[PDB]
């Protein structure tokens, strides 16, 4: 599988559509009653572009998302009556909007949600099964969220695949140092963390699920910046004194603001970063090399596919998607 999430940053091109097996439009959100927000114009355009260019492509709607209040999912899913009506609305929405499935993006289920989340996904799949609509969900990357909220065997028993979000390992909340948004591995002896890497997150999933073919390893087409960054903490320039958080930058916008010839490729972590000694700017990101190393890992581990957040962040020449694709 090559599962591409899509945010409406720019049109979906005919070339992109052919490189995916699944296109996940993001997002629709439910209200407190379980009514889904209408599909936006930019997302509807991508549905049409995708199906026109690739008649095998499955176009799905992601429901929820990182900005969406998880207490609304709690409310809808915990009451058997509202669960039923929410599910019926989801299935009606797929029909009305000519969609092939849906992704539940609940950020994040708590310990009180763990069992009802599984019931919701099981009951949703039952309602979707006659039409063959594809069901997926997005899963977290650290034990902090995974252990309380995610019964991975129960989830697996309901869904067609699990989109594992192996990114956002460092970010605006980080107080200790710079670090990689999405490395493949722990970065050697200077790395202060054993777990903030894609390999740890995927291994956690591999030890819990029955069939690893049901997993997709998520990869980001964006990176993150800090400014006023200082010296390495322990001899390795990936982890540097802070500094002020910048923002999340799509790949397509990085090279206009950073000199990409200064890229450092961390050979142990398999991650790309730039520290600019003239400006003290820092950029952690994924590039063609990091994605090639990640695709190789997915194949080596027998993981069922690669998920991308998000394909519209790629440049006009599809540097990132072609690296995953080729
Ligand atoms: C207090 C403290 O220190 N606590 C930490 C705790 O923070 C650590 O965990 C980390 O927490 C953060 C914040 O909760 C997590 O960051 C979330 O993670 C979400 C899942 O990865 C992520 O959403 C998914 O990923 C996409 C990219 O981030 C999202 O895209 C964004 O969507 C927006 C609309 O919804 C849009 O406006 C944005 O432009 C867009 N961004 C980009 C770059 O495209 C997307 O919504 C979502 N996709 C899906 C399929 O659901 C959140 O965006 C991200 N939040 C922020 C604010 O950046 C982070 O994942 C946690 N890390 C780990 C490893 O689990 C915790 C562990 O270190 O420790 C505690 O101590
Ligand atoms: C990828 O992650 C796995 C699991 O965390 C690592 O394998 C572990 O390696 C440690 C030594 O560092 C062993 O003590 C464990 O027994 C291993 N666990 C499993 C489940 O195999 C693996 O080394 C990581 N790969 C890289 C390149 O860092």
């Amino acid at each position: 599988r090559i599962v591409g999430y899509y945010q409406g940053i720019r049109p979906l091109t005919n070339d992109q559509a052919k490189k995916l097996t699944h296109l996940i439009l993001a997002f629709s959100t439910p209200d407190s009653q379980g009514n889904l927000s209408p599909l936006s114009s930019v997302l509807k355009q991508a549905l049409k572009a995708g199906k026109s260019a690739n008649g095998a492509l499955k176009v799905m709607i992601a429901i929820g998302g990182g900005g969406f209040d998880p207490a609304i999912f709690t409310s809808l899913a915990s009451n058997s009556g509202t669960r039923k009506s929410f599910i019926n609305n989801i299935v009606s929405y797929l029909k009305t909007n000519e969609l092939d499935g849906c992704d539940i993006a609940w950020a994040f289920p708590t310990s009180s949600d763990k069992a009802i989340f599984v019931t919701f996904l099981r009951d949703l799949k039952k309602a979707m099964a006659p039409s063959g609509a594809v069901l997926s969900m997005a899963s977290a990357a650290s034990a902090f969220y995974l252990d309380p909220g995610y019964d991975l065997p129960g989830i697996e028993s309901a869904v067609d695949f699990i989109n594992v979000m192996c990114y956002d390992y460092y970010g605006s909340w980080t107080k200790t140092s710079t670090g990689p948004n999405s490395p493949l591995f722990k970065g050697g002896s200077a790395d202060p963390s054993d777990t903030l890497n894609s390999n740890w997150t995927m291994n956690y999933h591999l030890m819990k699920v029955y069939n690893r073919a049901k997993l997709n390893m998520g990869v980001p087409f964006y990176g993150k910046s800090w400014t006023n960054v200082g010296a390495p903490l322990n001899g390795d320039g990936l982890w540097r004194q802070l500094g002020t958080y910048g923002t999340e930058l799509a790949w397509r916008n990085m090279g206009k603001s950073f000199d990409m010839t200064k890229t450092t490729y961390h050979k142990t972590a398999k991650t790309a970063y730039i520290y600019d000694t003239a400006t003290k700017n820092f950029l952690t990101f994924d590039n063609p090399q990091s994605l090639k190393d990640k695709a190789k890992y997915v194949a080596e581990k027998g993981i069922g596919g690669i998920m991308i957040w998000s394909i519209d962040q790629d440049d006009d020449k599809l540097s990132l998607l072609n690296s995953v694709s080729y």
